[PDB]
């Protein structure tokens, strides 16, 4: 929409140590589709993106030094049409936080880490 | 779309110390529109969300203790139709990382911190 006025959230951009590691994780394990691959930055369909961390830190702050980028300060929330199939397909390849469990609000979700330690949730569709 | 199969990114959920502080910042300063307000969790139009951090940490990990949630490990990327107006309206009320500047790729953006220290970029529309 060329005519949208005011503010629009476009993408979160978690920082990653290795763009190939991450790209392969999100595309091969989570089944995301690449919209555009710029090398150090990858945009996925459905509004997710990742960026090699040192290059983006230098762009923003003009300096960078580091611990894993995953820092228990955010959750990346995804939904899947068939959460049981997603769990079967993903769980063996990730470090789970917990298995597929009904939450207090009735939705079944599982939670796990990406290769950099960022926290991810995959829930059944709402 | 009830018929979407496979994986969809829904929301990033940065953790915040004070949901009212944050809600007021994103709605009053950045001009975001609340889609739904659950108290400890707020969904905005255009796919952004925030959650009080300790409650979400307890939900995920069953424990929480903390430094500011902003931890130079992600960038939240927004676009505005009139980046000059956005800058005039926002800059005095935030701690800037840098002012409105043409980037190496030709887009004018500014970058700043939210109340918890998360890094935000507002760029002209692409």
């Amino acid at each position: 929409n060329l005519y949208f006025q005011g503010m629009r959230f476009v993408n979160p951009i978690p920082f990653v140590r290795d763009i190939n590691r991450s790209k392969s994780f999100y595309r091969d394990r989570l089944g995301l589709k690449i919209l555009e691959d710029f090398g150090s930055f990858v945009l996925f369909e459905t509004g997710f993106a990742i960026h090699e961390g040192r290059s983006l830190e230098e762009t923003i702050w003009r300096t960078s030094s580091q611990e894993a980028y995953g820092r228990r300060n955010m959750l990346l929330y995804f939904e899947h049409a068939d959460v049981d199939a997603a769990f079967q397909d993903i769980a063996p390849h990730v470090e789970l936080i917990h298995p597929l469990e009904r939450q207090a609000w009735g939705q079944r979700v599982f939670r796990f880490y990406d290769p950099d330690g960022h926290a991810i949730e995959v829930g059944e569709s709402l």
